This record gives structure tokens, sequence and C-alpha cells, in this order.
């Protein structure tokens, strides 16, 4: 399975600013960690990574996964989680599993971060585990996809 | 008259997901339905179509219309209707009639879709007729333009 | 010191619409006025100007200044002030002083203009002086930077 990993605004600045809620691990490092979770679990999973500060590039990227070779999306829309009805609408039209990840616990910060329009549109949401949350999402995605295919095996029969 | 039609985010995915509020017709077909309306009524109207998932491309495009061939704009800002103060400000400086269209009835859906910052800046708003809404906007644009022209022609006399 | 000046959406349209709150001076004219203020003060300041209608372009530009030789930013996020948590987050990681400027007094307009997420992340905010507000920001920026430097080399010894 090809799994698309989408990283929203300012996530490329990880490990260069703000080790209060963020630590000192970089975005590339998290992606390396995801890669070795796949490698070593021996999962038939090809990860593709995409980071952007543009809401429209996120929407473009989600729309291009439709009818593509991608079976699922792992997304951290960053600040756009709280504001982007348009990303939420793209998610609802994706026709495939989408898991939202947050590094931080968005229930425990400013009032303006508590709402997630994107999260409400995703099947599941993970927050507050830092980098590990992405490994959690990979484990879930693999199980969701296995379960979906095995359901559609015994489906026709 | 050159009339510019702007379609916002996810509108390019019509007929490719969600047959309930949206049906099964595509964006390209709606645009062919519009041309057909210009013909069957012999309107002296040249249409240019533009879809984007980018808030800034929408703003650039409205701005580009200022002191241009374009006599008016028919716009469906999509989800950005409810959030984009910047698109509303661009509409306010366009110096020409702008009409907002929605496919769905935005008074009858989620609470976060009820506000249209963009619609409030437009001269008039149309919602809940599906594809047909765009032809209704066409008919109004022609009438508004004719009345501006006549008023101006009888302003010098 | 190189100083970065970022101008948000619709600001390029100054003088080309709406002398009610906005007057008749253009964006290019404002930037010459700032240049003049530097020249006349014999300030050792190199200004770089950037305007965009794109939220992600503003965020890329703020990030690009991290680690560079730009020592400060003067920003008018325009309508994104009221909406963009993502731009506020970028300001928070900038690692350098950032001053927000508005031409108009945003406490005295529509209720939706009152909140500035970006202004709250900035060290200081200036509003309602028209173009003059940008020379006020320049004066402050120079004084803040000289203060910061007079402190670094004195804490060293
Ligand atoms: C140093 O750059 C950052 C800035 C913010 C975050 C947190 C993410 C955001 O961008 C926030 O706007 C959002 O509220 C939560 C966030 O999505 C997360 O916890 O992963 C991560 C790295
Ligand atoms: C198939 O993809 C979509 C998703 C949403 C819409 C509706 C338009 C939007 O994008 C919404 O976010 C908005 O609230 C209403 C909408 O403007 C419309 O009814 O045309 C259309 C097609
Ligand atoms: C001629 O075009 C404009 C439109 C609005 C402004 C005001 C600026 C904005 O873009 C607003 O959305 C914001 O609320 C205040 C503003 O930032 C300002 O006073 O500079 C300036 C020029």
């Amino acid at each position: 399975m090809k799994i698309l990993v989408i990283q929203g605004p300012n996530l490329n600045m990880l490990g260069h600013r703000d080790p209060r809620l963020y630590g000192m691990v970089t975005l590339d490092q998290i992606h390396e960690i995801m890669q070795t979770f796949v490698k070593q679990g021996n999962l038939d999973v090809e990860l593709e990574f995409f980071q952007t500060n543009f809401e429209g590039e996120i929407i473009d990227k989600i729309q291009e996964s439709v009818g593509s070779d991608y079976e699922g999306i792992i997304i951290n829309p960053g600040a756009f989680s709280h504001t982007s009805i348009a990303i939420a609408d793209a998610i609802m039209l994706a026709g495939k599993p989408v898991i939202e990840v947050h590094l931080t616990n968005i229930q425990a910060r400013e009032e303006f971060r508590k709402n997630s329009y994107t999260g409400a549109a995703c099947g599941g949401v993970i927050m507050g585990f830092g980098p590990l949350g992405y490994n959690m999402a990979l484990m879930a995605m693999v199980n969701i996809l296995a379960e979906m295919k095995a359901f559609q095996e015994a489906q026709k029969n």
C-alpha cells in the first residue's frame, strides 16, 4: 500500500524553534522514524511525504490522491485544523481512510485550538504523543486497510 | 461583455464525489450549460472560467479583473465564503458587479456555513438551485450591466 | 541591518480604490517614503519589500528569514490578521522582533476586524495612522535592535 503523509504549516520548522511543546526532533527525523517502523515491522507499505504552508496545496494533494495509487492519508493540518472548512471538505470527498495527527494535545492549549474541522471529517484523531503519534497512525492505518480488504474478500463470496 | 466565472475550492471535484447535495454533473458540464444559456438567449456575453483551491489565486484573479476587459464576476467561493475576509475585501474593491452563487442552500446546512463574508460584499446571492444557479446569475448580470449602461448613456445627455 | 517589510492581501491595491479609510497613496509610494525616512536619518538599514495575497507565501517568507541576515520584520497581514493562526504561529517562531502595522484603526471598524491573532504574537502593534504608521514601525525597529545589541555585548562582560 502507498500511504500519503501530509504535514501542514510550520511543521518544517520542528527542531529549530520552541522546545516547550515540540522538543528538538526535525520533520525529516520523524519521517525517518516512520520509515523504520515500516521496515522493521516488515510492512508492505510505501510512504510518500508532503509538507506545505499553503492551504490550497493541501487541498490539491488530497484531490490528486482520488483515483490514484494511494490507499490512505495520514495528516497533520497544523493551524489549519482549526480554521479550514475547505480542507475538511476535501477530506470528506477523499473516499479513503484519513487519520489526523497532532504533536500536542489541542484540548489542553488556547481556546482557539480546541476546534478541529479537519479532525471531525477524519475517521480518527491522535494527539499529544509528540512524534510517536505518527507511528500510532501508521499502525492504525495498516489495521484499517487489512480489515477493509479482508471484509471485501468475504464480500463477493 | 466579458464575464468572469470563478469557482472555489473542491468545486472541481463535482460529479466525482457526494451525490446528495451535489448530484452527478461535473464542473465542465456546468460551464457548458452556461454557454448554452448564452446561446439560447442570444446574449452578448463572452465567458471565461477559472477554478482554484487557493484563496490567493482567487484574490489575484479578482484584482487582475480591475481595469480589464471584464464587466462583471460570477463567483462561488466554496468553503472560503464563510472564512475569507480577504476575498470579501477584494470583492469590495473590484469596482464592478459581483454575484455569488452556491449550489446548496447554505441556510439549511451546518451552522458554520451560514455566514458568508463574501456574499455580504457581493451585490446579490443565489443559493440552493444546483447548476441552474449559474444561469440565474447570468441573467441578472446582463440586466444589471444594461441598466448601468443605460443610466450612463442618459447621464451625458 | 536588513529589515523585511511584508504586506498582505489587497495592499497592492492601495490608491487604486476606496479613499474613505485608505486615502490615495500607493503601496510603491509608501515603500519610497520608508526608504526616504532611512536615507534622511542616515540609518544603517537595508529595506526589503514583499507583498502577497497568499497566506502560505507570507508564512514561507517569515520562515526564510529564520537564521538569515534579516534582523527584524515589519508586517501588515491585512485581513489575515483576524483569521490566520498559521501566520501567528510563524511569527512566534521567527526568533526576531516583529511589529504589526495597520493603516486603519481596527478597534473602530466591523466586529470581525477587532481580533488580531498575528498582532498578539507580535511584540508591538501600530494602527490607524495611515502610511505614517510604517515610519513609526521603522523608528521602533531601529530603537529595539540597538537596545537588544547594547544589551548582548554588556551581558557578555
Ligand atoms: C515549531 O513549529 C511548530 C509550530 C506548531 C506546531 C503544532 C501544530 C500546529 O501547527 C498548531 O497550529 C496546532 O494547533 C497543533 C499542531 O497541529 C500539533 O500539535 O501538531 C508544531 C510545530
Ligand atoms: C464535491 O465537492 C464539493 C464540496 C463542497 C461543495 C459546496 C460548495 C462548498 O465548497 C461548500 O464548502 C460551501 O459551504 C457551499 C458551496 O459553496 C456550494 O453550495 O456551492 C461542492 C462540491
Ligand atoms: C484598497 O485595498 C485595501 C483594502 C483593505 C485595507 C486595510 C487592511 C486590510 O486589508 C483589512 O482587511 C484589515 O482589516 C485592516 C488593514 O490591515 C489595514 O488597516 O491596514 C487596505 C487596502
